[PDB]
C-alpha cells in the first residue's frame, strides 16, 4: 500500500521508470491490458504521465495505447462528447506524431462504438483534428479570424467518402466547441 504511493509519485515524475517498479515489486502485473486498467483508472497520476507513456513509440506502449482506448466507451456520443470524455483521460502528448496515433485509436474505437454516423474511420479521423483546430480557432485570442459555423462546413466537404456529412451533425458540433472549450489536463 504504501509500495503502491511510492509507485505512483515514481509514475508521475517517470512513467516508464514508475511501471518498472511496480511491475519488479509484484503491484502491478506486466500485460498491456493490465497498464491500460491502471492508467484508465488513474488513481493518483498525473494525466501528463499517462499521456507521455500512451505517447511512446515503442510496440509494447502502442499496444498499452489501444488497450487503453479500448477501455473508453462511446456508444451514442456524439463526436465532441467522445473527444471531452477521451482528452480529458489524460494529456495529449506535444508531438504531432503521437498526437496522430493516438487520434487514430480514438478514431477506430469512436467508429466501433457508433458504426453508420461516418463511412469510415478515415473520416472520423480527419474531422476530430477538424475539432482540435476550430477548438483552437475559436477559443485561441492569437486567432482573429475566427470560423463561422458555414465556413466550418464548407471546410469539411468532401471528408465523408467523397461526399458531405450531413449539416445537422456538424452544426451540433461547431456548437458544442463554441459553447465550451475543451478542458485540458495537467
Amino acid at each position: 500500500n504504501k509500495q503502491v504511493a511510492m509507485g505512483r509519485k515514481k509514475f508521475n515524475m517517470d512513467p516508464k521508470k514508475g511501471i518498472q517498479f511496480l511491475i519488479e515489486n509484484d503491484l502491478l502485473k506486466n500485460t498491456c491490458e493490465d497498464i491500460a486498467q491502471f492508467l484508465y483508472k488513474g488513481e493518483g497520476l498525473n494525466k501528463t504521465a499517462i499521456g507521455d507513456y500512451l505517447g511512446e513509440r515503442d510496440e509494447f506502449n502502442i499496444q498499452v495505447l489501444h488497450a487503453f482506448v479500448e477501455l473508453h466507451e462511446f456508444t451514442d456520443l456524439n463526436l465532441v462528447q467522445a473527444l471531452r470524455q477521451f482528452l480529458w483521460s489524460f494529456r495529449l502528448p506535444g508531438e504531432a506524431q503521437k498526437i496522430d496515433r493516438m487520434m487514430e485509436a480514438f478514431a477506430q474505437r469512436y467508429c466501433q462504438c457508433n458504426n453508420g454516423v461516418f463511412q469510415s474511420t478515415d473520416t472520423c479521423y480527419v474531422l476530430s483534428f477538424a475539432i482540435i483546430m476550430l477548438n483552437t480557432s475559436l477559443h485561441n485570442p492569437n486567432v482573429k479570424d475566427k470560423p463561422t459555423v458555414e465556413r466550418f462546413i464548407a471546410m469539411n466537404r468532401g471528408i465523408n467518402d467523397g461526399g458531405d456529412l450531413p449539416e445537422e451533425l456538424l452544426r451540433n458540433l461547431y456548437e458544442s466547441i463554441k459553447n465550451e472549450p475543451f478542458k485540458i489536463p495537467e
